[PDB]
């Protein structure tokens, strides 16, 4: 058991979450100070792909470490691209959900509400390539971004699952009363929608076919999980943060854990430094490679493993 570990150091901070286009060339990650950002490769480096903020300004938000500039400048926290038509699904803390084309720029906002109750923090997105459908998270109707602590103290249940669907311009809501969801893949089949519900330890399968439709059920448990994304064999990465006290600001035992369609574990893998001892967000599985994502490190982290 060997590990390889790229590191690549980002522009802003936090890269998060990574997706990736027909082309498949290098990559597209989101940061702290509202940019996603493309990478191109070594000699080329990062660029600015695209922005949530429709006032996204290059003097008052690039590189911004400041929290209380993220109603003005966004925080995207997840970004997903639809392969067919060459197009990137968004989700933004104060911009929701949004869409950019091919060539990038400042988004076209989509949704910001379901059921006549506004987003308050969109975190998790993904693209059903099969049918064109978005589904998505929302991690809580009262805190956003600046409000974590609070989210743990009232053990907020509040979160949302959504899919959003091009062609009717619809939203329509599918679960409610998610324990804090940080996680969401749809599968490779179509029928059926992964959470995780990060302060329940569980993942969560939500049936979009067959007899039971519209209907969901604990597919398996694992410590804090985060984001999930699909790999190419069909299988699911999520992040585990373990909190061992219990809370936040103890010890964390993070692993990346791989599992299938039925809740059985494939693979285990403890994070090695600089990500040891420490909760991250993302590992996404992408020709052989593992991205590491994360809300603390300056770099992008990949393991070969
Ligand atoms: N970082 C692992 C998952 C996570 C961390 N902070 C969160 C806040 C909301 C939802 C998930 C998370």
């Amino acid at each position: 058991p060997i590990l390889k570990e790229i590191l690549i150091e980002a522009p802003s901070y936090a890269p998060n979450s990574f997706t990736f286009d027909s082309t498949n060339k290098g990559f597209y990650t989101s940061v702290q100070d509202g940019r996603v950002m493309k990478y191109e490769g070594p000699n080329s480096g990062f660029v600015d792909f695209a922005y949530a903020s429709p006032y996204w300004n290059k003097a008052f938000c690039e590189n911004s470490t400041d929290a209380e500039k993220r109603p003005l400048c966004g925080r995207t926290y997840d970004i997903s691209y639809n392969l067919q038509n060459n197009q990137m699904y968004i989700v933004d803390c104060y911009y929701h959900l949004s869409v950019v084309g091919s060539e990038g720029g400042h988004a076209t906002q989509l949704a910001t509400s379901v059921d006549g109750v506004p987003f308050k923090w969109l975190y998790a997105v993904t693209v059903d390539q099969r049918t064109g459908i978005v589904y998505f998270t929302d991690v809580s109707t009262l805190y956003d971004d600046r409000g974590v602590q609070q989210i743990m103290d009232t053990s907020d249940k509040t979160g949302r699952l959504m899919k959003y669907d091009p062609s009717t311009k619809e939203t329509t809501l599918l679960m409610k009363e998610l324990h804090v969801p940080g996680g969401a893949e749809v599968s490779a089949d179509s029928s059926f929608v992964l959470v995780a519900e990060f302060l329940s330890h569980q993942i969560v399968k939500y049936w979009l076919e067959g007899p039971k439709k519209g209907t969901a059920e604990v597919l398996v448990k694992i410590p804090n999980p985060g984001n999930i994304k699909r790999n190419a064999d069909g299988h699911f990465w999520v992040s585990s943060s373990e909190e061992l006290d219990g809370n936040m600001h103890g010890r964390v035992d993070p692993k990346g854990i791989k599992f299938d369609e039925f809740g059985n574990i494939l693979e285990v893998i403890p994070l090695p430094p600089p990500f040891a001892g420490e909760h991250f967000e993302q590992i996404q599985e992408h020709d052989g490679l593992l991205y590491i994502g994360t809300l603390f490190h300056g770099s992008v982290g990949i393991l070969v493993y």
